[PDB]
């Protein structure tokens, strides 16, 4: 049965468990990973609204003097590409992207999309013909097993990663791992077959639009926004785009239940429907940079492009 | 069927018989690289072309003799690896070779029978790429993904005119976006026939998504031998980049009033959907780096175009 959304834990709403799964607010955790920082800005006027409360870390900045300021004075270069890329009434969906050289942390990667009247502002710290050569050789495959057994070597290959799957959904929502590339002597899951309420309804509705999401670190304390509710509206931030979004504990309890640290998965999305994800598995905690997980933000696409063609060849 | 070519005594190619050109054959090269073609097991050059010298640094029939082992230590293993017997011609293997005298050389490999071809172009040693992607994807229809295509295109590439070539059901075409500089006629709108790509042309480019012409008045640089050494037939030269042009296809863009053009092949259900058309008024090598991000914005349009199509039906 599909029901409507709880408020939020911090919003009086109830705890959650596995009966009421489908009811869980994941699109706004109010909290963001601790391994970047997250401000939210006016659309506007440019005025810092919140910001995580360890984005001081992050911005060798106090949040008396950043909140206190205007994306003008902070990002004198950046604000005009912000506005030019991400006009008024443009889909959440759309982030525009640059690299900063910010004197305390380095060159940190700047990723802003919209939402409504809220700039959502991401930073992370960042540092040959892979990718290249990893597309003609998808584009060549014979079948659509050939297919994914090259993009699951090639995502490993390039990522390191221990546990790469390519895992396909079925019609009533049951899925299926179709390929692997593994870490000597883990234990197989190919052809293991996975009930419907395993990702649940309001999961699988976010994960066709917005294409890569990801966990650290499955024992680290998501760090609050601050204030946790939108001034602008006194509700909740929609969350949902940002990739710091602080991950469920209902599905960190579950990772830490298999051994695992980090995850990573890529959407593939075929007649505008989930038709599986690009799952990763390791198990340390296991950070990403930004410009690398492009290459396979990159690969999503592609994988989805060539997906459809081999199923064509397959009638 | 094909004709002969010129360099194995052929017809010469008017406007009456513009669909029996062995384009694929030319037996020559752009001046602006070096190509070496490969047996596939031993490994000797069969082939090269007569300005190698210039792009490897080497003496000219020192080449000839010696193999891709004692050439390309390195990537030699990697050639067999990745391009096995067998694959088909439209897989490409690369890499940067750090060479001597040339300095950061790109080598682009492909496999066509037993015959491997090596193409060696000059190149150099960002967020603009992964911009545009989502640009694409938010664009609310297909005229508006047709705006973002080509704007994105040029900003950068630097072209004077980046148009997207649609196609009508029986071949004829249409140009639906333009992006160009200022001072330039406008193709925006305009119509073309279905004489101006051949039926040779049309079905080699769904096969093959990029090509070139770096100059449009230099001349092609010879292969030597013409024929290959293995069948003493035409080399298949119609998955390379370095591969030189019909002359009528120069002499048309002379007329126009183009140094250097390009194009990207968008396919859509096995077929070819529309090319984007690049022009530049004067010569414009673009490096093999930057040209990478062109064929990824095909496959990128080439799944947006099967997505806002769906919304339009
Ligand atoms: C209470 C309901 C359930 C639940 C909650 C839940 N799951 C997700 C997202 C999931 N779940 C996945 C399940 C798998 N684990 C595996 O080992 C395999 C097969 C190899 C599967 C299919 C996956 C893959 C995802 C996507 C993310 C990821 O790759 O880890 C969410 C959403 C999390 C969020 O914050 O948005 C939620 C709330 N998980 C259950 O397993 C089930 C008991
Ligand atoms: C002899 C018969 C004809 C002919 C031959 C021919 N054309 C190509 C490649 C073409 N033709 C194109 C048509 C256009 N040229 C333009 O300037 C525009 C305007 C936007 C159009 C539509 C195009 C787009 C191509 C692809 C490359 C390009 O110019 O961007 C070939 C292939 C040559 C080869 O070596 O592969 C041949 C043999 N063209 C005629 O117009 C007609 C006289």
């Amino acid at each position: 049965d599909p029901l409507p959304f709880f408020p939020p834990l911090y919003l009086g709403g109830p705890e959650i468990t596995t009966e009421n799964c489908e009811r869980e607010p994941i699109h706004i955790p109010g909290s963001i990973q601790p391994h970047g920082a997250l401000l939210t800005a006016d659309g506007h006027s440019g005025e810092v609204l919140q910001m995580s409360l360890n984005a001081a870390t992050f911005l060798g900045q106090e949040p008396t003097v950043l909140r206190g300021q205007t994306l003008a004075a902070l990002l004198p270069e950046q604000w005009p590409a912000l506005q030019a890329a991400l006009p008024p009434g443009c889909p959440d969906a759309l982030q525009y992207r640059a690299t900063l050289d910010w004197p305390a942390a380095g060159h940190l990667s700047l990723t802003v999309h919209r939402v409504g009247e809220l700039l959502i502002l991401e930073f992370e710290p960042t540092e040959p013909h892979a990718l290249r050569n990893a597309m003609f050789a998808l584009e060549s495959a014979p079948n659509l097993r050939a297919l994914a057994e090259v993009a699951t070597q090639t995502v490993r290959e390039l990522t390191g990663f221990d546990r790469v799957m390519l895992y396909k959904f079925a019609p009533d929502a049951t899925g299926e791992v179709i390929a692997e590339a593994r870490r000597e002597g883990l234990h197989a899951f190919l052809g293991h077959r996975f009930p419907a309420s395993d990702i649940p309804a309001q999961a699988r509705a976010l994960y066709t639009r917005h294409l890569l999401r990801l966990t650290a670190d499955t024992r680290a304390a998501a760090v609050p926004l601050d204030p946790v509710l939108n001034p602008q509206t006194n509700a909740p931030t929609p969350l949902g785009g940002a990739v710091l979004r602080a991950t469920s504990p209902m599905h960190m309890q579950y990772l830490r239940n298999m051994g695992v640290g980090s995850s990573l998965s890529v959407s593939v999305v075929v007649g505008g429907q989930l038709w599986g994800l690009i799952a990763c598995h390791h198990q340390t905690p296991y950070v990403l940079p930004p410009d690398l997980r492009t290459t396979l933000e990159y690969l999503g696409r592609l994988l989805s492009l060539q997906v459809q063609v081999k199923e064509a060849l397959e009638h």
